[PDB]
């Protein structure tokens, strides 16, 4: 049983009592302040407004367990049991707020407003700041989502320049986070998160929370293919590494089947027991069904060029129409090992270089792909823009004299479009002169109700690269 | 409803049919692998176990969810349906696995068996590594506990050395993590691994989790005190920042309050607002509740240097019996802005250099301290070692050519205290010669029961540091 008023951090039970006297409103903005990573995709409010803020967010029993717990983890008694007694009483334990944000999906340059928030009644101007903690934590999902789009930019670059088109690229980063990441929550925010971008993952927590909180036409938004482990290879024993590979692509004759080669001596599996041994039984297999030999330790690039030379003189390799190395359409490679945005690029590169298409290779990432990220690579942050005192609208910021980079905006803000097309965020509620068009900010959340949404299909259109749409 | 049969890396589902046939037992283990973070802080599988894995975790309602999107999600039927059947209709839905753990608490040098899994039942063979992935999540956990604990060990050092004493070492890193992870979910876990070293936490999930999991004989495992953030001091507008610092020392004139003090200069708050007009409201405070001054910006050590410098000048200063510079005890700093193990170890070392007391100041520590942790960090690892097929046991292992930092360990495992007091891991089974005492494994959770819980309070003794022991 999730309880709001334990979802926020400590400090700000104490906070109602600092405010300014006679303050009716607080209006709050959410940003990835400027300081790569140019532009960020917007995604993952509405499962946060759906699962936490909407409707009876606050009981007779919430508001009991509260005050039980502060008066202790205190030692004293600060937490303002009448506040949340009147939105109880006056609301039905529904919040008094209202949020404004982009649509889900969108990618918007760094330091424009994503989202706004304040409260919709005198009484609860404490409830804008409250909420701060479980809307800041919006900064995973747009963190993962924006540095897997990236992701795809150079996986983009690089298959079009070594094979002239696209297709397939929405298979070429598989997600292997599950494991990998702090929480089964996490783990099913993150992945949906990635999805935003491509259609593979093995992180199954991923589909459940996108059908419940998004929703796709397709009966699932993310695939995957069956695949070894290394304890499906090593349970046979040492000298029986060719035993478990046969009968592993023998249960898989038909479908596609990744196959880890690393548990003893990858170069030799490649060369001697898929190369040789077992040639009979890769070359035989449909092209929707290849094998895919997966490597997982060493240097990724020395490892991934290494493979690819051993199978090149094994296995009848072609060339594309571009002057790029391929392997016949039975045999692929994964790397999904120490892949991460950096190391993604240097393979990519390093294969180029050697004149290997990006068609040959799919990736895998985990640690790199859901968990290796922080609140700081986007700077995503809440303050405190604008409120009201004795009836008077005050613009409100801060700006610390040692680092400018953490300067807050200023009053009222609006999203708009520039008249060369590009973004724009107006401050000091200049967005009411009319000089820049309409608001691009939509009402999501009001008075605790969610009143606009987007499907998963709509917020993967809103994602597209450029370079798709073109 | 959490459904363990969609709880698992998608590629799991499939390994049923790629085990040799005829194999009755699988067995595997983990460990943080060796190959700066030399000890590890055992601590999270007890809430993984009873939140995820006891009691019927099986239903046909679930068989049927699993089934239905794993033949989308593979576009093919290859689902073991009739493996988890067996366990719903043989067990009433309970898994036949068994876990034997360390006590949690304990801490453990790298490259040690920390837990192992095996099935009950030779027809659930498959089920010892369904369970990996939601296993391995402990990691985290472990990782965070062991990160804080170290943390602990340079904070510790250096209060020792500038004070002569570890007077209140338990609450000089608070949890300011909340907003800076990735989900509720890991909230929780997080703060909670952090309070078995300190008792400071700001992310309040942490308290539900470990009442909850693990149990304290005080009525809650971690405190906050009062404190601003910018939004309490902006809000009153650019020319009237003493307004609000007078307002908010006034409303918790008997408790401690942190009042960030950056929103606009640090320097000039601390110089001339603290120092001079509102210095009347400051010297007045109780030793029990002193005004905290937070810097949130600027260069850490520089801004901590600077600050000290600022307040030593305007407010009374005292030398104490190491030679340490020392605040009245009515007045301390917190700095809680990009600390992490590393600027930590700097300021620390940075305040001894130039004489000042750690008894000055406390750490607060969001991102670092929860967020920005992974698995390869302690390179934490579940891998099979032992199996039996056609009734004979073999042990088994990878060993990759490029990379012996990821060989495993072979065969049936068990965790012994050598002659010298230190910890040793047996492979192939030779703890059953019995030459090195008794197995510090205990079995935690069988056929569907957890067998063995600690409380918080137990977890925490075992946690503690050498110089506090
Ligand atoms: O390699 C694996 N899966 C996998 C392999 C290849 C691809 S792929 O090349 O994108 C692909 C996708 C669709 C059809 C054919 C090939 C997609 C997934 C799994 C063993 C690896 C894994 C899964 C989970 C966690 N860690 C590693
Ligand atoms: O400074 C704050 N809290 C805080 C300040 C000082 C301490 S302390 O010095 O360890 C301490 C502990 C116990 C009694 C007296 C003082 C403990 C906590 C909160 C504003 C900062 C905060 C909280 C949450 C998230 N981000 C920042």
């Amino acid at each position: 049983e999730f309880n709001i008023l334990l979802a926020t951090d400590s400090y700000k039970v104490t906070h109602y009592k600092q405010y300014p006297p006679n303050t009716s409103k607080v209006y709050s903005y959410f940003e990835c302040r400027e300081k790569k990573y140019e532009e960020t995709v917007f995604y993952g409010l509405q499962y946060i407004l759906n699962k936490y803020l909407k409707g009876k967010v606050v009981t007779k029993e919430k508001i009991q367990e509260a005050k039980d717990v502060y008066k202790e983890h205190f030692q004293d008694d600060v937490f303002n049991e009448k506040g949340w007694n009147y939105i109880l009483e006056k609301y039905d334990g529904h919040l008094p707020i209202e949020i404004k944000a982009v649509p889900e999906g969108f990618v918007i340059p760094r330091g424009n407003v994503l989202f706004t928030v304040e409260n919709t009644d005198p009484e609860c101007y404490w409830l804008t700041n409250w909420i701060e903690t479980i809307l800041v934590q919006s900064w995973y999902p747009i963190t993962v989502a924006t540095n897997s789009r990236e992701q795809k930019k150079i996986l983009a670059k690089y298959l079009l320049e070594t094979s002239g088109n696209l297709d397939g690229l929405e298979y070429k980063l598989h997600d292997f986070g599950y494991r990998g990441v702090s929480s089964q929550e996490t783990a099913g925010i993150g992945a949906s998160a990635h999805l935003v971008n491509f259609k593979g993952t093995d992180t199954v927590a991923g589909l459940a929370l996108i059908k419940k909180y998004y929703g796709t036409k397709d009966p699932v938004p993310g695939y995957s293919v069956p695949a070894a482990e290394h304890s499906t290879i090593t349970a046979w024993g040492k000298d029986h590494e060719k035993d478990a590979f046969e009968h592993i692509v023998t249960q898989f004759s038909s479908v596609p089947v990744s196959v880890v080669s690393d548990s003893y001596d990858i170069y030799n599996a490649c060369e001697k027991i898929w190369g040789e041994d077992l040639r009979h039984l890769i070359v035989s297999r449909s092209t929707q069904a290849p094998l895919i030999i997966r490597p997982d330790s060493g240097n990724p690039l020395d490892t991934v060029l290494k493979v690819l030379e051993i199978l090149g003189k094994k296995f009848p390799v072609t060339e594309n129409s571009k002057g790029y190395k391929l392997l016949p359409p039975y045999l692929r490679v994964i790397q999904g090992d120490g892949v991460d945005i950096n190391t993604l690029q240097e393979i990519v590169e390093g294969m180029k270089q050697k004149m290997w298409s990006i068609e040959n290779i799919a990736f895998g990432s985990g640690g790199g792909l859901l968990q290796k990220l922080t609140r700081d690579l986007l700077n995503c942050s809440f303050k405190c823009s604008y409120v009201v005192t004795n009836g008077l609208g005050i613009n409100v910021f801060k700006d610390p004299v040692a680092d400018p980079n953490k300067r807050s905006k200023k009053g009222r803000l609006s999203l708009h479009r520039t008249p060369a097309g590009n973004f724009v965020t107006l401050e000091e509620g200049k967005g009411d002169l009319e000089e820049y068009g309409q608001d691009l900010l939509h009402t999501v959340f009001k008075n605790g109700k969610v009143t606009k949404s987007y499907s998963f299909d709509e917020i993967r259109k809103n994602a597209q690269l450029n370079i798709e749409l073109e």
